[PDB]
């Protein structure tokens, strides 16, 4: 918990939201995505401590941010999470010479920012992002297929808000190591209490655009993906071995876009718990050419 | 399914066991574990083509093999799977100048039928092996630590006779490539039906041995580790890397036997996926040193 310790809080839209935040200078920002939280990042960011303000923020009702009041299935969708993200960073400053860092629906997350504030943006580092909306299934990793179209059924709230299955069957899948018990317990703490607390794990898989649903995560992220394709800003992608979201043809796509730097770390979707240092050192000497 | 068309059968106490045969002379037996079948070898018995008589048995209730009458929790036990499979192999009359080549459940099989046949054996080889008992959870690894004390609970009926859950969750997480969807159904196959032919996939975690339960196991696991520490039976160990079950402390112990070489592949636990060839090549050059 002395990471957790080190966590500020503030007030948005009337909700406390936790991030870390250390250091001066232009803005340095972690998303994390589901089912995680900053402390995805922790073993990253003392690798850009001093080269910036580093912010990672606890997206809305996950880490130690405050969960939703009256929870339920229109709860915690990407819009929503927007809302409370985006207004955090507005309150941080974060507004100019902005460099991101960004995995799986922080990715999506962080994308959708850069692109709606293009001028803004020094730099976008990435690792096993949201860089394509689906057309069909038959592009969905076999690793977690079934999990997710039953995820996109009724039988999602129990998987989720009953069993916990994205924390207790999705994360440790794709992780190569063990994660010792007290990291697996961090990943479960926002998430213990059966029921709505666990609903920002449910409503991700099911914003995932598959098929043109949901319609606008869909337009929204097929807007972003035509833009990285021509943007000049600097781009950093930490391409995994094997990897799961971004491998075969996807990877091909991604290398095509402009001002692109590449580095390759092991690991499958949860990469950051394989390669943090890797993945750090990359990162710091990507900025350090900004 | 040219594999499958490939399988022939044998009425073993009145149910029919499923197995590959190919070629002549002295046997080379493959056994697989939960929650696999002799599909799992289809990669690497090429590598032994012309070597000897290749026999791969799906265990009962697995692959091909018959499902039990009455199934029901006191199925499919690790001494079930003993009264079936080593009956089956003294009516193929395996019986002399054997080698093994074993994993997970398949290898507390075989390294039990090395033990009472200790005069038959040739050489083992194994990968991703019941190598020990453990004294405490807290040596299990976490990848699937809490799935396994949940599928040991009373919540393990419904985790896997309705969910599928073993099948679904545990074999995609724990293999380093993504599966094609037809070589994920091959595995789906046999436990395509809710209710008790997913038995063998819940009673099999429920059998491994931990903090002395159950005391059938755990008494005939120490007893053959034990004498894997002693025995001058040739012993190839495959490492795989990462691994799951044999990492860390565990190698070191596996490390100490008698006449044993050892190569590393990459891999998880199914490491048959990500590693058919290497393994093959091994087990060949070992085989021709016997
Ligand atoms: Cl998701
Ligand atoms: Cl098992």
């Amino acid at each position: 918990t002395s990471f957790r310790d080190k966590k500020k809080f503030a007030t948005v839209h009337g909700k406390q939201m936790a991030y870390i935040e250390e250091g001066t200078g232009d803005p340095i920002v972690f998303l994390h995505g589901n089912p995680m939280s900053s402390y995805l990042w922790r073993n990253i960011m003392p690798h850009l401590a001093g080269k910036g303000r580093l912010i990672a923020p606890d997206l809305i009702g996950m880490g130690d941010s405050d969960k939703l009041d009256n929870s339920g299935p229109d709860s915690y969708t990407f819009a929503e999470h927007c809302t409370y993200l985006f207004a955090l960073l507005e309150q941080l400053g974060v507004t100019e010479n902005v460099t991101l860092v960004i995995h799986d629906w922080g990715s999506g997350l962080g994308f959708h920012w850069a692109h709606t504030h293009s001028d803004a943006v020094k730099g976008i580092a990435f690792m096993e992002a949201i860089v394509e909306t689906r057309e069909s299934w038959d592009a969905f990793p076999e690793r977690a297929r079934e999990m997710f179209q039953a995820l996109r059924s009724p039988a999602g709230e129990e998987m989720v808000l009953e069993k916990n299955l994205f924390v207790e069957a999705l994360v440790p899948g794709s992780i190569l190591r063990d994660l010792t018990e007290e990291e697996m317990n961090e990943y479960r703490r926002p998430f213990a209490n059966a029921g709505e607390d666990r609903r920002p794990t449910l409503t991700f898989p099911r914003q995932v655009p598959i098929e043109g649903q949901p319609k606008d995560v869909t337009e929204l992220v097929d807007a972003y993906v035509d833009w990285l394709g021509q943007t000049s800003i600097p781009k950093l992608f930490i391409n995994a071995d094997p990897g799961v979201l971004i491998t075969g043809e996807v990877r091909d796509r991604v290398r095509s876009w402009p001002n692109l730097t590449e580095v390759t770390v092991a690991g499958l979707h949860f990469i950051q718990e394989d390669s943090p240092d890797e993945i750090g050192a990359a990162v710091r000497d990507w900025h350090a050419s900004l």
